[PDB]
C-alpha cells in the first residue's frame, strides 16, 4: 500500500471511530489506524521529493507518525480496559495530528 | 511571569488573532503569545519535579513548548507577509497544541 492508500485508511477509521455503532468497532478501528501510520512513515510525501531523508522536514514527517501512534495506543489501551467511550473521546482528539501534519506536507 | 500568567496571555491572545482583521493587530498577539510560550518553556511543572531532566515525561514537555513556539513562529512569517487570514487559521490551529499538552500534563 503507498501513502494515498495510508491516508485513506486513516480517513475511513477515524470516521468509524466517530460513527462506531457499537462499541467493538472502535478498537478494530484504532488498529488500523496504528498500520496505516507505520506504513505511512516509510513514504516520502510528493511536497518533500526534493529532501534528503534527514532533512529537518522528513524528520518531522516521519516523527508525526510516532507520535500518531503513541495517543493510537493510548487510546487502544482505553479500549481495552472497556473505558471505550474513553476511548471513542481520545480518538477524537487524534484529529489534530492529521490537521498538523497536513498543515506542513499535504 | 509564572506558568499561570504566561497561560493567560496565550488564552487571551488567541482571542485578539481570532478578533483582528489586519496584519498588525495579529504580529502584535503572537509576538506576545511567543514570549510567552518561552518564558514558560524552560521550567518543570511542580506535577513533573521529581522526574528527571531527560526522562520521556520531561522531554514531551519540553517538546510540546518547543513545537508551540516553532508553530508561532509560522504564523507569524505569515502575518509578515500580510496573510491576515493564513495567519488566522494558523493560530486557531495552535489550540492543539494547548489540549496536546494539557491532556498529558494537567
Ligand atoms: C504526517 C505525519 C501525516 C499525518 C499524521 C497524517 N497525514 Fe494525512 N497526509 C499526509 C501527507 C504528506 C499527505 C499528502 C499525500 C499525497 O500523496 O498527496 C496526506 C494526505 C491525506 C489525505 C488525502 C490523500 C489523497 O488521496 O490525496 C487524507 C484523506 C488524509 N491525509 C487523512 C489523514 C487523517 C484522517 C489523518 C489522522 C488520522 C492523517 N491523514 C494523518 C501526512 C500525514
Ligand atoms: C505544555 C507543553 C503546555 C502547552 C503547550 C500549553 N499549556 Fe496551558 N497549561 C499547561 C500546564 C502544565 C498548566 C497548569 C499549570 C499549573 O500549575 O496548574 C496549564 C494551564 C493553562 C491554563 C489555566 C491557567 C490556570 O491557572 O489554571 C490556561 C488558560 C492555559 N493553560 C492555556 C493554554 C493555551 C491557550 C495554550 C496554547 C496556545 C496552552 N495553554 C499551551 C501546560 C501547557
Ligand atoms: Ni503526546
Ligand atoms: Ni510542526
Amino acid at each position: 500500500a503507498d501513502l494515498e492508500d495510508n491516508m485513506e485508511t486513516l480517513n475511513d477509521n477515524l470516521k468509524v471511530i466517530e460513527k462506531a455503532d457499537n462499541a467493538a468497532q472502535v478498537k478494530d478501528a484504532l488498529t488500523k489506524m496504528r498500520a496505516a501510520a507505520l506504513d505511512a512513515q516509510k513514504a516520502t510525501p510528493p511536497k518533500l521529493e526534493d529532501k534528503s531523508p534527514d532533512s529537518p522536514e522528513m524528520w518531522h514527517f516521519r516523527h508525526g507518525f510516532d507520535h500518531l501512534v503513541g495517543h493510537i495506543d493510548d487510546a487502544l489501551k482505553l479500549a481495552n480496559e472497556g473505558k471505550v467511550k474513553e476511548a471513542q473521546a481520545a480518538a477524537e482528539q487524534l484529529k489534530c495530528h492529521c490537521n498538523h501534519c497536513h498543515q506542513h506536507y499535504r
